[PDB]
């Protein structure tokens, strides 16, 4: 056979974002949130995810604000962390994920949680005005919420986009319910994911393409 | 507030796979393919993806066959590669991805393709009975198909699960149309993804949990 497919990524990129814009309904989204929406949709191939996207009044502004002023991303997974295209970061923003950190399994044990959650303890001195990215683990999100309630230092924003069938749904609305003084963004419901999260990060740290 | 969420991953894992089995329709799937289906669904939070899953008669058998006999996974992305839980691999199967390889951008240039595709050239001496994993890039899939047509050495199987709005759809059915003598597995349509792919890999390299 003779394959007549496109071999130019930017071309691909151009017609990809194009097809999407042409299909996803992005009306209620802020000219800036939209960007977020479309790559998110891009990364997942689902034009409907948009249905669940939810950004606190100033989420984009304040995170894009911070991700621009240097603020570190704190990924709950590594898929997410490896979805962030360094080449697109405003100011070499750190993509941190202590999931596979040597002391997380033990923090999980003594405190009684999950690696993804205990991991947040290693975040202890990096919450300060940062952009949290949890696109894989709701316990992490719930744990992050307790910290805050118990006198913790509010991050710059909170990407509550973990994906799941157990706990993700609640963790996320809980973020929305009482986010202890910080903006958020979540994909309410079961949907979420490293791709969408990273995609969202990618959108934030640099609009368009 | 007082959060009453579950902090035990295996518990989470137990009720996650449980909720799914309880919701996804897995009838036409092979008792073994099913496993694949459910984690895939797990990784994405979409019970419907199953609708698009498609495995060539012997895909599972021959890849699980190979992934068991040592056969290397050749990831087209790094998200996918970082979704493979080493802890679950049959025999330390290599998770290879030459996307971020120093010579790919140049292979893309001289031959006129995309990194993800030219990258496959670095696969040249690893196609031999291997399990290809393309959960991010259809040009890679199309390119892989040309190689085969032009006298290339058939991989052990082919995970045609790239996700996309341009080319992914065709690349995938093309895999199905003429896969040059090798089994496949694709998520027909736009859906696919590193998670689902990796999830699928994870399922293959070790059933259940
Ligand atoms: C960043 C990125 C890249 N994608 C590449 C691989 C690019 N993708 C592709 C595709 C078809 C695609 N991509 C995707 C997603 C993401 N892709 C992304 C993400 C994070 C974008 C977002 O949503 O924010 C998202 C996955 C979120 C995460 O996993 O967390 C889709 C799955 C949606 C897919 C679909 C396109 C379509 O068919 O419409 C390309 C065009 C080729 C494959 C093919 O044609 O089949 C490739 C570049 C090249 O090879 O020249 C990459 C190296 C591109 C670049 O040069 O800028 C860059 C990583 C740079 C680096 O290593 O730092
Ligand atoms: C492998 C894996 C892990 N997931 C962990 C992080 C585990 N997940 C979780 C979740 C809530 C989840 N997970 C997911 C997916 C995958 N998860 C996977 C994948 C690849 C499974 C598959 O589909 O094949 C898939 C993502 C495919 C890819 O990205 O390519 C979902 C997104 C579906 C999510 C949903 C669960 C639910 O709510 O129903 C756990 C339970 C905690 C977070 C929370 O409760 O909020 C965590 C372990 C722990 O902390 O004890 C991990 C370390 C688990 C382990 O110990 O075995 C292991 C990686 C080991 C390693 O580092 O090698």
């Amino acid at each position: 056979p003779e394959y007549d497919y496109i071999r130019d990524g930017n071309a691909i990129y151009e017609r990809s974002f194009a097809i999407i814009r042409a299909e996803a309904d992005l009306s209620r989204f802020s000219e800036e949130e939209a960007d977020l929406a479309v790559r998110m949709v891009h990364a997942c191939g689902s034009v409907e995810a948009t249905r669940q996207f939810v950004f606190s009044p100033d989420f984009v502004s304040s995170a894009r604000a911070a991700l621009k002023a240097g603020a570190p991303i704190l990924c709950d997974a590594e898929m997410v962390a490896h979805g962030v295209t360094r080449a697109r970061l405003p100011a070499g923003n750190e993509v941190i994920c202590t999931l596979r950190d040597p002391r997380t399994p033990a923090l999980a044990a003594e405190i009684g949680n999950t690696r993804s959650a205990a991991a947040l303890k290693l975040w202890s001195e990096r919450l300060a005005g940062s952009v949290v990215a949890i696109g894989n683990a709701p316990t992490a999100l719930f744990f992050l919420l307790e910290m805050l309630r118990d006198g913790a230092p509010k991050p710059a924003a909170i990407l509550g986009m973990p994906v799941g069938f157990v706990g993700a749904a609640e963790s996320k609305d809980a973020l929305a319910e009482n986010s202890y003084g910080v903006p958020f963004a979540i994909v309410r419901g079961r949907l979420g994911g490293s791709a969408m999260t990273a995609a969202a990060l990618n959108s934030l740290a640099r609009p368009g393409l």
